Order: C-alpha cells, then sequence, then structure tokens
C-alpha cells in the first residue's frame, strides 16, 4: 500500500519549498500531541477551567518544546509567553489554543486545538515581542477537530489541506486537498442570545437572512458553540460564521492570536474572507498576546454582504 | 477490577424487574451494532441518502433480527415495517433511526442512533399495527451520540442512565445515573432560519429569550443541527430544544415514532417535558409509521413558558 | 452486515440445546474480562508472581461473580475455592488460570487464560467438593490466546470453535469451526532440558522423532514455553505436546483442574487425545483443587505412539 | 505529559551525532509501515507465501521509498535489489525481512520485521553491489516483534534500545534502554528435529546442556519457531539461540543480509556475541544478496562455550 501521511505530505512540499524542514518535525511533534488529546477526549467519562484543559496544554507544550523548532509559545492557557530554552530552540513561534470549547466538553460537543505558526524573524533573544505580528506573517496554521472523527485542517502558503486521523495506525491520512469554500452559502451561524447587544449591521444582516429581500429561501442557522466546529462546517458547506463585537465587549470574545488569526489564514487560503467588520483580521497588528478581536469569516460573497452593510452604516 | 457494563447494569435491574431478560440480549445485540457504527464513523474519510446511512441501517437490523427478542422493526430508512420471521421472533417492537443527521456527517458533526422499544402486546401475527402505539407504551428508549466520545443514554421505566463506550475494551461503561435535568436552563436551541414560518408563540417565546421581560440576562442560543446532539446538550445543561411546526410543514420535521417519541420518554423520565405545543408527544396515537410531529422538549420550567404562550394564543 | 459474535453463536446453540442460557451470560461476563486482559497486556511496558497476574485474576473473578451463573470458582491464583454468595449464585463451577505463562510475559511471548466449566449438580451448599470432578463433566471449556492476535478457542459438547477478537468492535468474531486436528503431525513439543529426568518411554519416543525408524524425515521441534501457545499450535497444525512426569516431580507441572483438564476437553472434542501416559486426563478423579498431572495431548496417532511405548515399558 | 517517542529519541541522539538526520525520517517511514503491519496482523482472521507476506513487503517498501533516505532496498521477498529512483534517493541501503515467520502466522505465534541499515558510501549509481557489505557496516539495525505487545528493538552505534508501541496513540514509547544481555543464561534454543543432521560440536554442546558436566541444573529449552521471537527472548533473559549449519544445508537457513546480520549488530551491541561457529557473522563479506549463514548468538559466555567446542573439534 502507499500514501498517505501528513508528514509524508508536508515533507514532500518542503522539498520543493525547498526547506530545511524543521517545520516538519514541528507538525509531527504537534500531531503526536493531537493524537494524545484525541484519545483522552474519547474516554473522558472513563477517566473522570477543565482538568485536561490543563492537561492538553502542557501536553502540547512538551511536544513543541522538544520539536527543536520553536523559540516562543503562546497558550490561551498561560499568563505570559513561554520561551524555549537554548538547547531546544527553533526558528518558529507557535500560538495555540490547546483545547477550545472545553467550556463545552460535557455535551460530547466537538472540540479542538487551534494553532498558528510564525517564523521568528528577529535576531533578538526571543520574547512575546515575537508573538505579536500580523496574521499575514503565518507560515502555517490550522486546527484539529475532535468530532465524530478526528480531522486536522492544515493551511500553508500553498492552499488548504485536510487530514483525518486513522485511529488504528495512529496516522493522519490526507483525505481532501486543496480545499476551497463555496463562494456563497446557505447558512449563518451566530449566537443570537446577544440580539440585544449586537450592532445595526449584524442586526440588519441576520434580518436579511431570515427574510430574503428578494425573497430567496432564507438561510439556515447553525451554531454549535465550538469555534473549531463552526468554522469547519462553514469551511465545508461554506456559509458564514459570526462572532461580532457587541457593545458590552467591544472586541468580541475570540482571542486573535491563537483563535481568530489562524481561522483567517485558513479561510483566506481557501478562498474565504475574515473581517472584524472594520478590517481584515490578518492585517491587525496586535499589542497584547491575549488580545481579542471580533470575527466575521466564511464564504466570500456572504462576508461581503455583511461588510457592505457595515460600510453602509459607518 | 469491577464494574461496570450496561449489560452488567441492565441485567441487574431486570433481576428485580424481575424479568425474562430478553430485553438484555436486545440492548446487547444493539450495543454491538452501535459499536460497529461508532468505528465506521470515526474513519469515514479513510473509508471514502448517505452510503453508511444504508450501511448502519442494515447493520442495526441484523443485530436486532438475531437478538431473538423482536418481532417488528421500524427504520427511518424503510418504506414499510420489517417483520421478524418465526424462528427469530421476540416480544419486542423496535423503532429506530439508524443514523440521524447523516445529512450532516460531513462536518464531523456529531450524529447518532435513536431507538424506542415497545412490548408487542398483541396476540395477532405481528405487523405495523404493533408499531403504532403511544409513546407511553415504551418499555425502553434512548439514543447513541457518536461525538467526541461515543455515549449512549438509556432511559427505562426507572430513570435515565448514561453510558460511555470505552473504545479499548469495547464496552459501554456506566458513567452517570440516574440523570435528571435542571428544572430551568440558560439556553434555547431552534433553527431560526424559519423565523418567517414560525407561529406567534414560538416567535414571542424566542423574543422573550433575547430580551428578558424582567431583564434577566438573555438565554444562550445553541443549534448544532443534529437532533441527538442537541437534545443531549439540552439533557445535560438543561434548557430547551425546539423544532416546532411551521405553516409550510404543519407537523414539524422530526418523525415521531423513531425520533420524537424516544426523546420524550427520555426527557420526561429525567424530569423534563415534551410537547407539540398542543399535547404531550407521548400521548399521541400514531396512524402512520413514518408520521412526523413538531417537538418542544427540555427543562420543565422553560417548556412550560412556551406552553403558557401557546395557550395564551389559542 | 451480519455475523458473527460468540454470543451470537453460543446463544443460537443453546437455543437448540435447548437451554436456560445462563451459560451465555457466563461466556459474556468472561469475554469482557478477556478483552480487559488483552488490552492490559498489549501495553505492559507503557503501564510498567506478576502484578497483573493478580490483576487479571480478580478481573476475571469479578466478571464471573456478577454473571449470576456461577457458584464456585477456582483460580490457579487462590489458596482455596471462592464461593459465590447467595445473591449472585448460578449453576456453574468455573476453574481457570487467569494468566498462564506470566512467568514468561517478558518475552512478549504469547500468554493466555484457561478455563473449564462444570455444572454443579450437587444440592448441597457449594464448596470445593463441587470443583473436583472428572474432566468428563465439562459442559464447556477452552482458552484465550493473547498472541499476535487475541483468539479464544471454545469447545463444548458439540465440537471445537475458534473466535478472534476484532479489536475495534470489541467483539469475538467466529473465524473457524468446528475445528479438528490432523490425525498425525510433524511436530513434537517438549522441554528437553529435563532429558535427564524423563522416563524411558518419553526418552525412546523423542528418540524415534529425531531418527525415524523407518527413516521418514524427522519431526519438528517446537516449544514456546506457554502452554496455551503450544497446544494451540498443536491444535492447528496438529502434532503433539508433552509435559510428562519426571522423577523429580512425579506428576508433571501443569495443574489438572484449570490447566490440564480443559486442554483435554478441547483436544478430545477436536479429535485429539489427552493422556497422562497411564490414563485419559479426563477420567482422573481429583482430590486436590490445585493437584497437578502430567499431560500428553495432540494428534491422535502420535499420542498413541507414545502410549504404545509406555505400555511397552510397563 | 512528556516523553517519549522513538522519533523524539532518535532525533535527540542524531543531534549530538550530530547528523543530517535523514536517518530519522527513515525510522519514521519505517515505524508507520510497522504500525500498519501490527494492525493487519491482529485481525488476520477477520481479514481472511502468505498474502500479507506480500502485503507487508510492499507496504514497507513504499514507506522506505518515500522516506527520501534510501537508495537501495533488499527484501527477503524480492528476486533482485530494488533501486530507489532519482527523485526519492537517500544515502541509505536498507535490508529487511518484511514478515519473518509467516510460515507460522497461523499459530498466532509471534512474528516480526527484521531490518539493517548501511550507509551507501559508494559514489557509483546504486545497485546490489551496495547491499553486500559486512555486518560491521551497519549504521542502525533492529527488529519488530508483533507479539502480545508490539515492541521494536533498535540498536545503533551507541547501544540497544527497546520501544513498545502504544496502540492508542500510535506511538513507539521507549520502555527500556540501553539493553544488555546477561553474561550467561539458563536457556538453549535450537530445532532438535535435526539432531540427525547437526555436527559434533552442536551435538556435544546440547549434550552438555542437558547433563551438566559439573552437574549444575540443566538448561531450559525454548524454541518458538520465529527467529525474531527467539532472539528477543534470548536478548531479554539471555541464553543462547542456535540455527547452525547441518550437512544437508551447510550454511544454515537464515539469510544473512536481512536476518542474520542485524540480529548480530544487535546482539554484539548489547554485549552478546554472534558466530557461525567459524567466524563473527558480522565480518562475513557477502557475495549473494540472498545468501544464508548459520548463526549462533546470545549470552557471551554460552556462545563461547559452544565455540571452544567447535574449536576443539576442528
Ligand atoms: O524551512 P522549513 O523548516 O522547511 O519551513 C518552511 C515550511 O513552511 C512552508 O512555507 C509552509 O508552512 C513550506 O514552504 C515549508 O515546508
Ligand atoms: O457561548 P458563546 O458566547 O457563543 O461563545 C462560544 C465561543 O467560545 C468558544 O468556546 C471559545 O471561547 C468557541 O468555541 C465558541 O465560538
Ligand atoms: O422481560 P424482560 O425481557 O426482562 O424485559 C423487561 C425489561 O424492561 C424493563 O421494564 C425496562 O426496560 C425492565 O423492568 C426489564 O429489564
Ligand atoms: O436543518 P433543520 O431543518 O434545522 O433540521 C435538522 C434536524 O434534522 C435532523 O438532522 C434529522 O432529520 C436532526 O438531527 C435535526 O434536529
Ligand atoms: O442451560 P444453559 O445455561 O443454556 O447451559 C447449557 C449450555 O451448555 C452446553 O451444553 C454447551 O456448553 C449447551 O448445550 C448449552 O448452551
Ligand atoms: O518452563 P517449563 O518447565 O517447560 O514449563 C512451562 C509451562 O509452564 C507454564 O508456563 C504454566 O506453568 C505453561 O505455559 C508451560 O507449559
Ligand atoms: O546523518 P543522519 O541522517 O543523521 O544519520 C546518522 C545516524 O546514524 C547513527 O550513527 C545511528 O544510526 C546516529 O549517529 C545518527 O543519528
Ligand atoms: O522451522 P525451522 O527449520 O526451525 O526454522 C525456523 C526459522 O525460520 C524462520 O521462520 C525464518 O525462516 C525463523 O523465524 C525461524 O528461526
Ligand atoms: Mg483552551
Ligand atoms: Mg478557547
Ligand atoms: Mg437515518
Ligand atoms: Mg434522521
Ligand atoms: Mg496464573
Ligand atoms: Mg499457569
Ligand atoms: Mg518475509
Ligand atoms: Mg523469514
Amino acid at each position: 500500500t502507499n500514501i498517505v501521511t501528513l508528514t509524508r505530505f508536508v515533507k514532500e512540499e518542503g522539498r520543493k519549498a525547498r526547506g530545511t524542514g524543521e517545520m516538519t518535525q514541528l507538525l509531527n511533534s504537534l500531531c503526536t500531541a493531537v493524537k494524545a488529546i484525541s484519545t483522552a477526549v474519547r474516554k473522558a467519562g472513563i477517566a473522570h477551567v477543565k482538568k485536561l484543559d490543563v492537561l492538553s496544554n502542557d501536553l502540547v507544550i512538551n511536544v513543541l518544546k522538544s520539536s527543536f523548532a520553536t523559540c516562543v509559545l503562546v497558550s490561551e492557557e498561560d499568563k505570559n509567553a513561554i520561551i524555549v530554552e537554548p538547547e531546544k530552540r527553533g526558528k518558529y513561534v507557535v500560538c495555540f489554543d490547546p483545547l477550545d470549547g472545553s467550556s463545552n466538553i460535557d455535551c460530547l460537543v466537538s472540540i479542538g486545538t487551534i494553532f498558528g505558526i510564525y517564523r521568528k524573524n528577529s535576531t533578538d533573544e526571543p520574547s512575546e515581542k515575537d508573538a505579536l505580528q500580523p496574521g499575514r506573517n503565518l507560515v502555517a496554521a490550522g486546527y484539529a477537530l475532535y468530532g465524530s472523527a478526528t480531522m486536522l485542517v492544515l493551511a500553508m502558503v500553498n492552499g488548504v489541506n485536510c487530514f483525518m486521523l486513522d485511529p488504528a495506525i495512529g496516522e493522519f491520512i490526507l483525505v481532501d486537498r486543496d480545499v476551497k469554500i463555496k463562494k456563497k452559502g446557505s447558512i449563518y451561524s451566530i449566537n443570537e442570545g446577544y440580539a440585544k447587544e449586537f450592532d445595526p449591521a449584524i442586526t440588519e444582516y441576520i434580518q436579511r437572512k431570515k427574510f430574503p429581500p428578494d425573497n430567496s429561501a432564507p438561510y439556515g442557522a447553525r451554531y454549535v458553540g465550538s469555534m473549531v466546529a463552526d468554522v469547519h462546517r462553514t469551511l465545508v458547506y461554506g456559509g458564514i460564521f459570526m462572532y461580532p463585537a457587541n457593545k458590552k465587549s467591544p472586541k468580541g470574545k475570540l482571542r486573535l492570536l491563537y483563535e481568530c488569526n489562524p481561522m483567517a489564514y485558513v479561510m483566506e487560503k481557501a478562498g474565504g474572507l475574515a473581517t472584524t467588520g472594520k478590517e481584515a483580521v490578518l492585517d491587525i497588528v496586535p499589542t497584547d498576546i491575549h488580545q481579542r478581536a471580533p470575527i466575521i469569516l466564511g464564504s466570500p460573497e456572504d462576508v461581503t454582504e455583511l461588510l457592505e452593510i457595515y460600510q453602509k452604516h459607518a
């Protein structure tokens, strides 16, 4: 038998890259941590803010620490930036959310790990300074969906690729590439509990989805509650996902460095779009490692519609 | 080591039941089919209306056919009712949805199997006639959530019990019992794409959730798109789930026999409620095996609120 | 898909048996314990007279204790016979070796669980008295080989059947039945370290295997060191297995109740033979629960050859 | 959590090596193929000279072919040497036995993959010429035991290390290092069916093991029938393993390049010894890729004893 492995896939690409490939042992060190996570999660009740939320976070760090490719780490789970010591230093800064949606593990709701990889280009000894660059400085990014199946969407400068983990061989087999997203969708996904809090554009948009001006049949609504779940659905059947700013929290809820920025690199890399409503999520220069941002991503056409609105209203 | 297995759990209950226990080899024949399903689904991309949708449906029938406990089967996937031939006949009629949400497998969205078990009490040779009884005639019912973990909630006359499948030992280990649902929740889950189509009560209700009359902070909104997913979330953190009638399809979308009725037996058995808005889902006498019904279930208090509305408006 | 499960297989046989089937929940309670064992063993180094040797022994007892089919248990790992208390009593006495060959786990040598099941026919409150009957009083017996694959050979009054555990579905799928053993083999398996200790027959036999009197090409020699491994090889390619008496230990080394007797029920049930050299292992009336016996089993023709010798010499 | 992975282990060693590390993606490409093999084998009966014997052989080649580290491959399963084409060429020549002991898979006997890695040092376009070097030119070698657990012993210039595959995470976790073998053992393992065929030394040796001249208690005898099984036992509890020349086949049965040579690199690297009786297996310059050699390996002291004999007799 032949083909295929992520590793077998990444390396073959970094050949023509043509690269020193430490990127490869990074995604490897990463996959292992992902495989460990995937197994822990399918047996949460047999194993008895969440415990593993801690558990994964380390788990992931330790694999990254020992990949010999990283020099600065950012975990949605750490006060400050973790610096890789001199023996194990690599040329990569990796931002990640060890386990997104643990606030909702209990529903056997799908959850996942989000990551972004920047090449530290500084010559200075590493520090947070290196972890605050624009999204557009991503060499590689993606996530890991621990759903009915454990997938991993990886986007790199070339395009978007999907890998499903075959539990038995403990390998991530490439099952789709290079993914691209329908130009227009039939779905809007947003937490409408905040109807009260939303701005006019969002309000008018949603309105436009429920009652088509032209009267086309109305969009669907899906909101799972797990970002990595929602986007991916969005990335597959297209559509749009919204976690916009609300007056109470002006900058949304999703952390840009490890949550918003990556989903964007992916979205844009698959033909999608990612905006705050005010600007491309990716061109935002961050000042705070844990700073948040509102986010509107998905099918290029739908995202525009919203934008035209936001523009209309500003 | 000791404890625990469903089987080890059911049998111990049918002892004081005190029963002939064929119910037991039914849930066994069932679990096997569930374990087969769970594995197929975690490797859908490596395996390449849905193919398995057929696959599971048989798979499930064959295990039930050979449980020697069943005499009539109803699959959301079959024109007519399947009758178990004389050699393999049991005293049970089992209604089920082999794989709910396959219309959404592609998102590694959680999916599942829903089932209901009636004791054929007739003395007539079996037929569909036996599969159309009120929900209240359920000896046992529940579902199987193939999410990040593969759980199985089983409700029986006594109460509601939850089992997580430990992948390694291929066993369903009891991880929660006897489940009961918060009396009031912080969530409403409904497809709002149909805002246009909904009736006044539903409309006014949702309105009341977004902007609290008393001004309590508004509910959350979650809609995953997979019934078995949504309810279970509902059953765990409580709340409410709605797939109400809309003028276009006056009786909702979810099939009562294999989808609505079971979720109700469960809901009510855990302290919840299940109404069409007009009546308890369970007291509906069905005329058509594949007949549908609208459904409002979840936290007892929330469900009432809606009801008081429906009453208010009728 | 359809077929096949042990359970699905045993039950279908106890139907025409036609039985009350508690035998079934016994092999079920058993299989679970076997599945637990199989998993522990494939990860012994990751888990860090042997520890599990204890572990399995309980594990097995607890499943048997709760099968509600047993009333007296014999473990190569217990000073006295375990009596099942009144609430959980069944009509079966089960003799077993939780984990044979743990003295050799370290070589990732194959190891296994050996069991025998007698129907207590007494009307007396149960006790060891019930666990000491002739082999010929076995209702069911077999073993579990935890090798490259985890098989389970089960022999019952009808014939011999083999089941391989499919790790994924946690089910024992029937892969061979009804097994029968070549009438003559090309192999002898015996620990020749004891050349010094062996009697003349054994000595002359072995001699006859290395240098054919007629000059046919000599037998093979295989000795793995794990009884359950050796016999099964013997049962598959036929041949003969010997652990005969030696002057130092006149009655061999293998314990009759849980080790020798079962292998015999199996052997004879597959067309093989099992002798001490003096008599059929099965007709021996035991006085001591932990009493041993020498054992010569395998291809009917080979076993005879040895016997004719033993006879020749006595 | 932290530690440990082979990869995580090899790479850390090739750092101080300090190497270009393609050796690493070789053992990786290798492990994958090993994981694929391990799974196929534990479900041989559910999957229905051997079929997989072919299957593995390719499987292994394809992973090696795509490791980008190899330039010439030798499979006990191929007429001639496989040359890696220009795009995928690496600086390594890898000799291997895809699946040793398939002649004995049927007994759920343990089986395995044996490999040896030479650095092609030639400047010539690659060919078999490169695959025929002395054992002493091994950069890395080892095997994979698919027994009750799936281990992998890897020996490299530094010492011998053992890795057990944790089925769940699909990772080879280091469980022992750096292995060394008892200086003397209590076991001899040899196929005595060939008593007739053996030479005087072998004969006298065995004789000396059954009846101690000094009268120490006699050795044990173990012969599993699977080389990778037997040696490893030998490597763990020490002892000695013999597959010596017999007049009928003067050069033994085990193929030096892929079977004998590696077991030696390992043995000697763990403090053991490996001789034909005439010379160190490792210093033999091969002329034929598929050429065989007799082999005597194991505890240093025991091996000598035999040697002193061979010397005594020549
Ligand atoms: O130099 P490295 O370690 O190969 O990293 C660069 C990698 O990043 C990429 O730009 C995509 O992530 C590839 O071109 C290449 O594989
Ligand atoms: O419950 P809310 O306010 O809609 O926020 C849910 C969001 O939070 C997360 O759980 C992470 O904070 C995401 O998975 C999801 O998009
Ligand atoms: O007679 P049976 O086959 O045991 O079935 C009855 C079972 O149904 C129950 O009412 C619950 O499903 C239990 O009392 C009992 O285990
Ligand atoms: O997409 P809609 O119209 O909200 O319906 C989704 C419903 O359909 C189902 O997929 C089954 O028909 C359920 O899982 C879910 O509740
Ligand atoms: O009465 P039970 O519980 O079915 O046990 C008897 C079983 O034993 C057998 O003799 C074989 O073990 C079968 O005839 C039958 O399945
Ligand atoms: O090492 P010896 O003396 O040959 O005995 C090995 C025997 O002991 C056992 O390990 C059980 O006592 C069997 O598996 C095997 O037949
Ligand atoms: O140059 P490479 O690709 O790292 O290969 C050399 C490897 O071989 C070794 O000699 C052992 O196999 C190590 O020193 C080193 O890891
Ligand atoms: O059956 P024999 O002649 O002892 O040879 C067995 C040998 O053959 C092999 O199966 C490989 O040829 C080895 O595993 C084992 O050492
Ligand atoms: Mg987190
Ligand atoms: Mg998060
Ligand atoms: Mg269906
Ligand atoms: Mg459905
Ligand atoms: Mg034991
Ligand atoms: Mg034993
Ligand atoms: Mg081979
Ligand atoms: Mg071979």
